[PDB]
């Protein structure tokens, strides 16, 4: 059963676990890509809450603003819309897109927005008949990134990227730096299963802020 | 030198379960240093979203009650941090003793942490007795040393307990669930800590979700 590595686009953090899982698979190591929503995980009306009380896919994609309204909610809901479509075209693009629009943002320094899509689009090598045809189903793509926000609630997902190793071991890796070498990859990914397979049952490594 | 500063309070069964780890380590070759870290300070109201301490521990008498929730740790650990530099007094093995007896009595005996703990982990130590009653006097001198630790853990950045200070710049809350004495696991466990802290990824963070 792979790895489930729930992320979100407006995280850097996410794009190198991302990135260090990309690389993984070569390696032998399965990964099922996943979306959190920081956003959504960030509000308010979420803090404290035994129940999630505002979804991000409950939000319209009109004009930016209104009551509730957060920063980067609007880039962020499309930008997994559109890698909800470019899923439909299966595994392999899926990481494409991913991989593609990630970098597009981090490494480009594009924002997530109509531009970027169509080009990370492109890069993944997706019909874009098809994707189009995917893209005007919002209502079915909603479904699935709902899907997505209930499993991570259901864990505690709180910060990107959290990887669910299964057997109740889940956890946020947040590291500074690129780590796409293989060999690095692997001592990386080594280090953090290593740590959350001890039997001395690690919960938290944590750096402060001088 | 070059001891690895170690961050606790007593109140906290995490704190506990890293000092043992580390007491154990000391005799593998690791070099560790106990300093102080209040939990009672640090989750204070006032302090909150503070990049400069507000309110601090040692101003508070040592009969002072605090408010409810956490806060109402507030005078167990105030007197038990000084009764632990108190302890200190005496060196090095006689602090490592007495703080290893008080968290025991608050954790495996399950005491209060109250002056019959204190007493208790004097003697079980092997304390000067009357040297420790001596130190005690000196209630204004143990509030500076602890004020000193709690300004040290401020300039670090310091939350929780226990916090380990590797030198370098390589500071992180160690957070694990199971007493881990034995000294083969003791050593598996620090070198996968020391690992992370010291991988070219800079490693900032690994923390379990609460499902």
């Amino acid at each position: 059963q792979p790895t489930d590595l729930y992320f979100d686009f407006l995280s850097p953090y996410a794009w190198r676990g991302v990135e260090m899982a990309h690389v993984l698979r070569g390696s032998g190591e399965g990964f099922r890509l996943r979306h959190f929503s920081l956003v959504q995980g960030n509000h308010p009306q979420n803090k404290d809450q035994e129940t999630v009380q505002w979804w991000l896919t409950d939000q319209p994609l009109g004009a930016e603003g209104g009551s509730g309204y957060m920063k980067y909610q609007r880039p962020s809901l499309n930008a997994f819309l559109a890698a909800h479509a470019a899923a439909r075209q299966g595994e392999e693009k899926s990481w494409a897109f991913a991989l593609a629009l990630f970098r597009l943002h981090h490494e480009d320094k594009r924002d997530l927005d109509e531009a970027a899509f169509q080009d990370a689009a492109t890069r993944a090598g997706l019909d874009l008949s098809q994707w189009k045809q995917d893209r005007q189903d919002e209502a079915g793509l909603r479904r699935e990134l709902r899907a997505d926000l209930e499993a991570a609630a259901a864990l505690g997902v709180f910060g990107t990227p959290t990887f669910d190793l299964g057997g109740g071991d889940v956890a946020y890796f947040k590291f500074e730096e690129l780590t796409r070498d293989p060999q690095a990859a692997r001592d990386l990914w080594n280090l953090f299963t290593s740590t959350l397979r001890s039997e001395a049952r690690v919960a938290t490594i944590r750096r402060p802020v001088p």
